[PDB]
């Protein structure tokens, strides 16, 4: 297998890398390792203007208000179990957020805060019959109302709920309320079915509190049962959010229609659907093993047809110290994280499961060494029945000397992992800044990138009304529109001129700057700063983008392009004037 | 007879055998980079906010950057690092920000921003480079930007006689302004010389135009030569006027009816002339033409005649004008004689022989062009290892490219800029690697791995958080013990060790609206374990590595229980390492 690419060779996959607590995506070659773009989320991003634009401002909302995010699982988009490469979800755990990036753009296009939760951390999406829903794990048990009158968790209305998000309008679609509390989540492969690991079943919040039980649990939901409770009308709604809300907590002993428990130790962590459908694996954690769920007979188990939630378990092999996560090479092999142990286990399912029945038979094939302190493992494709066993990444988070000294904080270590074979032969280290943690690969041929912007593109059109009600017309007009204390510059760029190289405002006017880059080429970026005034943006080929500011500052202020675009780069600038506030009405 | 075939391969468990710190571009960071492999071991922040770390959150940076704090951007393009006897000493990395007018002092130990200052009465900090002899005294930075002195909105125009940029001389050890020179036009790059006496400057801009076609009416420019002992004679003399409310001295560097000031030479040099660079041997200023195929070297051994008036013609210190190809932008050196060009509009590198060149000049049939490679597409800078020094070993040759084009998989309208990875070891240039990089970094400089010496854990004395030690002082809080809540008003002190996976203070209880200030000691002496502290929904997110202090304030303004947590993996009980913050209603 190809592991170097060299000058001119392209690489065989996109790999599509969580930024952590960085808050960004980054999209990575495979096998190279290479980071080829970063694409801006939860971070406010100086190049672009993510998070200083119209544009993305309207993305995110109100939670535009906030500089920082914490993502841990990106996913691409299915359909019939197969990458279909449209869009890519990502949470936040920091402000609890989902996002929509949009995989022809490579940017985000929507954003949503999950009303009536603390912390979005599990996150993975229906496979079948495509991505109808995101899938998405509130972590933190609170109080509802959280409004100061209750803090206690052992209250009966404090709890946290599965999210479920409509992919295409990246609106809400339900919650689910649950027992517990929430970690990583999985989706078979009917459509039927969901899981999620739950590691507090004790609603704790002191660290023995929350390893008292010996068992936690995999809370199962039963997707068809709370589309019916939906449709029907038979939910409930919190606070001022009107997604409907369903129980899944236990009353009484007694399962409610949505949801089974089935007992897991301990603390346990990933949650990961084998690429043949048959199981949902959880990481055991602070147990050293997996439990095998066995979604073949999860329909019984709804069906009152077992006598013990156990009996969906049909394996739990012993691993290693520290299971966290686990991955498929398409084989019939699994692939396990030890974070103790430091190591990746692999295991075929097929002889664990014989071995739960007492055959005994040896089902650990090899354990490789991994540096160090593994946590998220992916296998490529793994996440569908297309899964072709090449290459496994493990991120670990502790490189301790795998890498030159660079000070206190150590970059990540990210190891690539050649498992076309029968043995597991480590190839590459990459370090990588703010903890990834896990990561999705997808073949060069499953996305399809566009590479000049389309005038009606949903990502400005919002700023496309709003230049119309100024009797703009984007594509060809150099005007500077006045409104009040209000003006509203709106400009083509072509290398190397802007076509508003000047204008004059009065002292304390907001000013909004539209570019539209009526270039045709590709690769010819425009950028534009105003000096002093922390005003930054990209503009690409056919793009318009827009940002606000106040001229608060009298005085001559330049602006320049801020991407390198032609030999007379250096040269294309621009001036704002900026009259004093005593020469205006005071 | 030598052939170019130094290893670039570094496997796992190998190290890289240079550090490169390359400009994060307009995305505003710096970037720490393992060569040969080109891996990205490190980011650091300066003028981005950094959600990872807090950078642009905590107190400590923010106190850092003082009022510039206020912008979430920056725009860098040099970074240089300080130097003792023309030689790396490794202490200090410095860097310019174009967008918001600063200078950053990077400290090379802890691997984090320091010191950073807004260069007073000037617009757009470009060039940046500095002192090599006796030691890196100076900071030289260029102000890019024609501005009226005062810019009060008076006057506009960029004609008036008090209109003009300086040249900008910071303290490298303080991080305070030393003293400006004004100079005619304008200044786009900047280099010193090794002795301590001169630096020089290609102006582009010697029309004062504000229009393209007048930026480039002058058949030459110049590069402005500075006499550095000049200039502190008078300072020390007190022979200076100081501008606005900034008290650093001003000399001014004009012509005068012809009459040349004491501190400046203005050396005629073709056209909107663009790199300036110092040769290795301490012989050349080397001036990149850009609009003029050509490159000219000043001889620095004849400045001091200049500056006495010895010679009849400025030109006369010009003692080569190689002819190499269409757009030349910048030059480096191996320390073997040779130069290496960037052509931009050729798209290659290009080889020569520094001392043929100027027996060239002179009429000599001979031939100083040794080799053109081809590289992918349209080069800026470039740097070969340690060429900054007179110990420039001619191993490793970067050019920094900015069209990737076809080199990469596509990644949407937006591309990556291509650093090329050239051995020039021997007598063939040999391109090796193509490193995709993001948000155009523009140049880059190499250490050797002996030259850069960092702290695995934090000093307990360090100044980068001693106001936060001072403020513990005033408390009467031992930062290294306690766990303490301190109440002043609707002000809260939060004071707490850490140490995984537990918060030293897991519960704390505020009133709605106070300000809330965390401090967090990490009292580990563990390397690489490293906590974090995050509180959800409020925007608040932080880095505290072994023996550091961190410090971050907020407003408790939702009622409630509010959970925070720790973003950095850093024990098997890591989801667990979390604490709540009950806010009650007002
Ligand atoms: N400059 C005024 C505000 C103002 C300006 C212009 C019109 C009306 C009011 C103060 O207060
Ligand atoms: Cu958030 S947890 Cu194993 Cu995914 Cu890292
Ligand atoms: Cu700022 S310019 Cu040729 Cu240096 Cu990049
Ligand atoms: Cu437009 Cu550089
Ligand atoms: Cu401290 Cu994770
Ligand atoms: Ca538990
Ligand atoms: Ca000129
Ligand atoms: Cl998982
Ligand atoms: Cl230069
Ligand atoms: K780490
Ligand atoms: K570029
Ligand atoms: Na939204
Ligand atoms: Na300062």
């Amino acid at each position: 297998q190809k592991i170097h690419v060299g000058p001119g060779e392209l690489d065989d996959y996109y790999g599509f890398w969580s930024g952590g607590h960085q808050g960004e995506v980054r999209v990575l070659g495979v096998p190279s390792m290479r980071e080829l773009m970063r694409i801006p989320v939860f971070n406010v991003d100086s190049a672009t203007g993510w998070g200083l634009t119209n544009e993305s401002r309207h993305i995110m909302g109100d939670s535009a208000k906030f500089l920082n995010g914490d993502c841990h699982h990106p996913h691409i988009s299915m359909t019939d179990g197969k990458y279909d490469g449209k869009y890519l979800f990502i949470n936040d755990k920091a402000n609890s957020r989902v996002a929509r990036i949009r995989l022809d753009i490579m940017k985000c296009d929507k954003m949503i805060t999950v009303p009536n939760v603390q912390a979005i951390h599990g996150l993975r999406l229906q496979k079948v019959p495509h991505t109808k829903y995101v899938f998405a794990n509130a972590e933190f048990i609170i109080p509802h109302p959280n409004d100061g009158k209750v803090f206690d968790l052992q209250d009966e209305n404090s709890y946290t709920m599965y999210n479920a998000i409509d992919a295409e309008t990246m609106e809400m679609a339900f919650q689910v309320i649950v027992d517990g509390n929430l970690d990583n989540t999985d989706a078979d492969y009917t459509g039927r079915f969901a899981a999620a690991t739950c590691y507090n079943s004790e609603k704790a919040f002191d660290l023995g509190g929350m390893m008292r039980n010996e068992r936690d649990w995999v809370v199962v939901f039963d997707i068809h049962a709370v589309e019916a409770a939906v449709k029907a009308g038979d939910f409930i709604t919190l606070g001022d959010s009107k997604t409907p809300v369903l129980d899944g907590r236990k009353k009484d002993g007694k399962d409610s229609k949505f949801t089974r428990y089935v007992p897991v130790p301990k603390n346990p962590h990933g949650c990961n659907t084998s690429s043949d459908g048959k199981y949902f694996i959880a990481a055991g954690k602070l147990s050293p093993t997996c439990s095998m769920i066995a979604i073949d007979k999860l329909p019984d188990l709804f069906a009152g047809k077992l006598a013990d939630p156990r009996d969906v378990i049909v394996g739990e092999p012993e691993l290693g110290l520290g299971p966290l996560h686990t991955t498929f090479d398409g084989r019939g092999n699994a692939y396990t994280t030890l974070f103790i142990d430091s190591q990746v286990v692999k295991w075929n399912m097929e002889e664990a499961v014989r071995a739960y029945k007492g055959e005994k038979v040896n089902y650990i094939k090899q354990k490789l060494d991994v540096h160090y302190q593994p946590g998220h493992l992916h296998a490529s494709l793994c996440e569908t029945n297309e899964a072709d066993g090449k290459w496994l990444v493990a991120l670990s988070k502790f490189s301790k000397d795998r890498f030159l000294p660079v000070g206190p904080l150590h970059p990540e270590n990210d190891q690539l992992i050649d498992i076309s074979g029968d043995e597991m032969k480590l190839v590459h280290d990459g370090p990588t800044f703010a903890e990834p943690h896990d990561c999705i690969m997808a073949r060069r041929d499953q996305i399809k990138t566009k590479k000049i912007w389309d005038r009606n593109d949903p990502f400005f059109a919002p700023t496309v009304e709003m230049a119309k009600k100024d009797g703009i017309n984007l594509d060809t007009d150099n005007k500077v529109i006045r409104d009040g204390n209000k003006v509203r510059v709106y400009m083509t760029a072509m290398a190397p001129a802007f076509g508003v190289q000047e204008f004059t405002v009065k002292q304390g006017d907001e000013v909004t700057v539209t570019i539209t880059n009526i270039a045709q080429i590709e690769d010819v970026s425009h950028g534009f700063v105003v000096v002093n005034h922390g005003v930054s943006m990209e503009i690409s080929p056919q793009q318009t983008s827009s940002i606000t500011f106040v001229a608060d500052k009298p005085g001559l202020h330049w602006y320049y392009c801020s991407w390198f675009c032609h030999a007379l780069h250096m040269e294309m600038v621009g001036r704002m004037m900026v009259e004093p506030a005593w020469s205006h009405p005071q």
